[PDB]
């Protein structure tokens, strides 16, 4: 009856990772209506970060996260469980603090500094394995063992929840003693800058105790022929059902700052101040993730056994594909209605966490022999993190601050994605 | 043989990597007045310089650190196993020392907010962990040689300084070539050489954290009665350690405050940000090289002939006499600036030739092991509650160049090392 609490314990890994990476959407805006607004001419919307400079500071963390993977697995067996746990840990607190940090107040020194600070944020949240190191050991007992791999990896969702949660209080809180009239009233004043200075920081700042915790409750706790022929085949399919995966997921949450201010459940940009958007968005992401994601998390556990895993991920990502279709084709309509819009977001996410979401990191693990589980599993990995680089690196240029046709395209093309991992999908049997 | 004096590096860079952290805010003070307290206006007399309470706080944290930090591992610190202590506090000097280059803004409000705070946790890192409690102290070989090499690491305190020094004149040198502006009188804007300024000095103070790893990684690899029979010691050992740290406090904090007074740079409202700061540094670099290195150096040169004893009586009465000197013949030194440089730096080759190398070990060979701890530790916290009465005291005198204060300063600290020479009598050698 206490058995949830290990699960937190387990799981504190992937909260970190969640509340690590995908706090730096809801801020985005900040950054750029701070250090890259031009305080003259007024034209458009308040001025926010260029397309390279947004794909950078979204990107440097999975730059970081792959190069870390990498080097913390073909070099992390001199050491293990202590010696690479206490420093990729310990990275995760110490530059995590350093990207609430400036080096100065240039627009090009702060955000070069958050940066350089993400790239190890992401150094950290690579070659730390959460689950895969400890729970994918034995997956014995043949008791809930998916519905318990399952249930330690739900804590994704709680670290999504949590960065919105913690984004929005954050905002609510700095908001109530400062109050300034929009963009379309005083073009200067919107920006807030003494007091909105103080607001990117704190929730940039507040992913290090996540790491201090997981460090505390850690610290206390007791290819060849053969290959090739074997199952090359079920190699190339599991790699790439999951590349096919973080380049839908990655592309839905870290993307979270331009569909919703398209239609409706925000109000646009240029019609509020700066605390006020980041606020609405992080409003808009906390619910949109409380009613996708954790649901989904928790049908995934209930119902990981009685259907499997080949079904599941097949209605998974064709319903990926259907819903996101809608999403796209039918996009007028839904920039019309601000409710069947949200409903299909919803239903997406959740599809997206009941589907592949927590399944293809398992494929890794119960397949291959042991002898070289680890290396596949690592190569694995690898596609997963070159997916959500295409992720941020990719699509996102399609997405940002562009017209309703660019929009419409990138979904069009994250449905092709997703239904592409449907064809792929039906080569991994489970018997 | 190399490999003895490598040792005694490697044992002391400790010392080096303390005195370091703790000096390095001394020449780059005036570049944060002329930075963040300059506001764009109202420009009347002299560039904007850094106002008294902020100084002594950004001065003085430091030193207040350091002693929580001696009393935290130190009265309920020991029981956590030596390794863990000594790790946690050098690991923290290294992460402070990196976050005191950091700003939580750009408003000065932020950036001396965020200075303060990770210099007062840079201090507290270095107070508890003695850079020689832990050490070799233990072998007490005899009484002969057994101070020689124990007043020979504390060389790498001198050469921490002449470091200091010489980092901030390296980096002011550095970022000068590339940007050249006319003096505050031609120009009160570029004066400041703003978006260059603001990163030699988060540099400068960003530094300090190499010693630290240097040190981590040096030494990871590592395995009632007595109240009135020793208490005439006790209060000369606190006393004597607390004039001498108040008189050593005084003399290097206050350096910035003595030279553009009486010479040996170009004024204040006659040169740029940076040139300000290599001109200040060159100096310290120079006082510290000239005089206070070979002062350790003699002084471990003639430990064990001439004595401890009589050595720490001599120092303080030289340190008195001296600036006596320099207090009574103000004039002269505005009018020769050559006396001046040699007097202070006898100055300071005094103060190392006699209490600096004395008093540290003034604990030592008495209050035997039931309270020598303890006795040591009241010692030590006596010493930095003299350092932060320099910092806070002596400093808040000076800071106002009132031309008469200078004087009382010199004068009360005259005084400090008269009292102090007194109190030397007190504790015998044997």
């Amino acid at each position: 009856m206490y058995h949830m609490k290990a699960i937190v314990i387990a799981g504190m890994g992937f909260f970190t990772d969640a509340y690590d990476l995908f706090c730096i959407s809801t801020v985005s805006k900040l950054l750029g209506r701070l250090y890259y607004q031009p305080d003259g001419s007024t034209d458009s919307k308040p001025g926010a970060l260029s397309k390279t400079a947004n794909n950078m500071v979204i990107g440097v963390a999975l730059v970081g996260t792959l190069m870390g993977q990498l080097v913390f697995g073909y070099f992390g067996d001199k050491l293990g469980r202590k010696r690479v746990y206490g420093v990729t840990l310990i990275l995760m607190a110490a530059c995590a603090i350093g990207s609430g940090l400036s080096f100065g107040s240039s627009r090009k020194a702060v955000i070069g500094t958050l940066c350089f600070f993400r790239f190890w944020l992401g150094f950290g949240i690579g070659g730390d394995y959460p689950l895969s190191a400890t729970i994918m050991s034995e997956y014995s007992n043949k008791k809930t063992r998916g519905a318990f791999i399952a249930a330690v990896f739900a804590m994704q969702g709680v670290g999504i929840i949590f960065a919105g949660l913690v984004s929005m209080i954050v905002s609510s809180i700095f908001l109530t003693y400062n109050k300034a009239p929009s963009y379309k009233g005083n073009h200067d004043l919107s920006r807030q800058m003494p007091a909105a200075d103080y607001v990117w920081r704190i929730v940039l700042m507040i992913g290090a105790f996540p790491a201090l915790a997981t460090f505390y409750w850690r610290m206390k706790m007791p290819l060849s022929m053969e290959f090739a022929r074997r199952h090359g085949l079920h190699l190339i399919g599991t790699t790439t059902t999951w590349f096919l995966l973080d380049i839908a997921f990655y592309s839905q949450n870290l993307t979270q700052k331009d569909i919703f201010p398209a239609m409706g459940l925000i109000s646009g940009a240029a019609e509020v101040n700066a605390l006020t958007e980041m606020f609405q968005i992080s409003k808009a992401s906390f619910l949109v993730a409380l009613l996708g994601t954790f649901p989904g998390y928790w049908v995934t556990v209930a119902l990981i056994d009685k259907m499997g895993r080949y079904m599941i991920q097949l209605i998974g990502f064709f319903m990926m594909s259907m819903f996101m279709l809608a999403m796209g084709i039918l996009y007028d309509y839904l920039k019309t209605h601000h409710f069947l819009f949200g409903l299909l977001y919803a239903l997406t996410f959740f599809f997206a966490n009941f589907g592949p979401n927590s399944t293809t990191f398992v494929l890794p693990a119960e397949l291959f022999p042991t002898r070289v589980r680890s290396t596949c599993h690592a190569i694995s990995a690898a596609a997963g993190k070159a997916g959500a680089i295409v992720a941020a690196f990719g699509i996102q240029k399609l997405t940002y601050n562009s017209q309703v046709k660019s929009i419409k395209k990138a979904l069009i093309i994250l449905s092709i994605t997703n239904m592409l991992g449907f064809f792929f999908t039906f080569l991994v049997p489970e018997t």
